[PDB]
């Protein structure tokens, strides 16, 4: 992998991976997040990597919204080339957006974007700024718009409703094992649209293809709690997500996905 | 990737990815065991296979994994390119053995060993059979004909015989069930997910203090895609040994045994 000529974003090839596919021989939609996921911290840690600034205050970057959009899941033994890049929106937060290729014929077959907010580790309060942390990131993003969502009043920026019940559809007494917690014990970001997608019925999935997925992230799973994967149909067929606390039904995320007919 | 100069053995590197390491900031078992089976399987592609032989698709045969038994020295740590050479060989009728080598990229030691016994079985009725003599000899060319072990010791852990846990467990990791990203290509689940759930029932102190060296499992039945799964365990010991068990949480039909060894970090 490598930071391009300007420095301000950066690429990276994957060889699709045996056990990385599903039913049809092409990427999961997980597998795709996995990877999104690695050429973001390979772009982290090619840059200098949170700024020491934010390392003794306890802040740390924490995903509010994941978009995804795929056109063309690559096969198995094909290689993706994705190019992601960082951008700040004001004391909001930050966005990072991704651009999915084929690798032999250069031609766009996914994009993505997500929100992420500023939180303290310890308290789990938002901050937004605190003091000075701007100023540490702008020299990594450019300072033009640079969007992988251009369009005015996109999915990507769609307000996504509570889903009420009953459910149309249920996945009960989901729970994290190790292999879905990160470095640090905290449930990767990933398991989450495993655990929204188990809820779809099987149905849906052998006769119909992932195209959009948004996911709004509300509260983390710990490694001790249970989940509720709920669906509801909307309507291609258009779906409503929420993943609650298994006892208390206190929600962690509320999602949306889009599937085309094969 | 690719097939060493003889044709007889496969080499692949691999980066070691971000989402692929745990606390220690290195590899677990669960993505090494991946990556033992990617580089197993692009060893079957590089090969002509699609790792079933001409006869064995005619006649609805398959190759299914009967053991696994893998030894770790140093997990490769995150960023780290580890490199992982493969061979399968024929053991007569009994069935073939696919082995591996992984090894330090920078240094050229060997950092893990891995061996796996696999048997024939019909796909349809599931039963047992041993290796025909047409199916022997379309698979003989591209094996070494000479014994190559990555297990060669007299008394070696990878051939020895496990036991059955007997109730109470001193451990148990209950209710364990499989999601789509467990499943395979073939809505099948996958042979590292009995590895995670084996590990599961080990208390998190020893996990936490301890570095896992090694692990043998018996495959004895496939956990179907709407089985529920019990994983049990006891220690039966510098160093602490242990007895698993993965059974059904109804009827508690056994899916898998085996054994962990973890030394003191
Ligand atoms: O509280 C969290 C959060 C924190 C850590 C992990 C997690 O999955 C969610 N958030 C509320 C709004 O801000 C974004 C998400
Ligand atoms: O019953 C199985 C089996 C079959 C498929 C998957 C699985 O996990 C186990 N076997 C027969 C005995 O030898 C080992 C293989």
């Amino acid at each position: 992998g490598s930071l391009t000529e300007d420095g301000l974003s950066y690429k990276e090839k994957f060889v699709v991976r045996s056990y990385e596919v599903g039913s049809n021989k092409t990427a999961t939609v997980e597998t795709i997040a996995n990877l999104l996921q690695e050429v973001g911290c390979n772009h982290a840690q090619s840059v200098g990597f949170t700024t020491t600034t934010m390392r003794k205050l306890h802040l740390i970057w924490v995903t509010a919204r994941m978009h995804i959009e795929i056109y063309k899941y690559p096969a198995w033994g094909d290689v993706v080339e994705i190019e992601t890049w960082c951008q700040s929106e004001g004391r909001i937060g930050t966005r990072r957006d991704w651009i999915l290729k084929d690798s032999v014929t250069g031609e766009v077959t996914g994009r993505a974007t997500s929100k992420w907010v500023m939180m303290n580790q310890d308290t789990r309060r938002l901050q937004k700024v605190s003091d000075d942390v701007r100023d540490e990131y702008l020299v990594f993003c450019p300072q033009e718009p640079r969007l992988a969502f251009p369009e005015e009043n996109n999915r990507s920026l769609k307000k996504i409703p509570k889903l009420e019940d009953p459910a149309q559809y249920s996945m009960i007494g989901l729970k994290p094992r190790r292999a879905d917690l990160d470095m640090n014990q905290h449930v990767n970001n990933v398991t989450y649209i495993g655990w929204v997608l188990e809820s779809i019925p099987q149905e849906i999935v052998d006769t119909h293809e992932l195209q959009v997925i948004t996911l709004d992230y509300r509260r983390e799973c710990q490694q001790d709690d249970v989940v509720d994967s709920l669906t509801t149909t909307t309507s291609d067929s258009q779906f409503l997500h929420l993943l609650r606390l298994s006892g208390d039904g206190q929600e962690i995320n509320r999602g949306t996905t889009l599937w085309r007919k094969k």
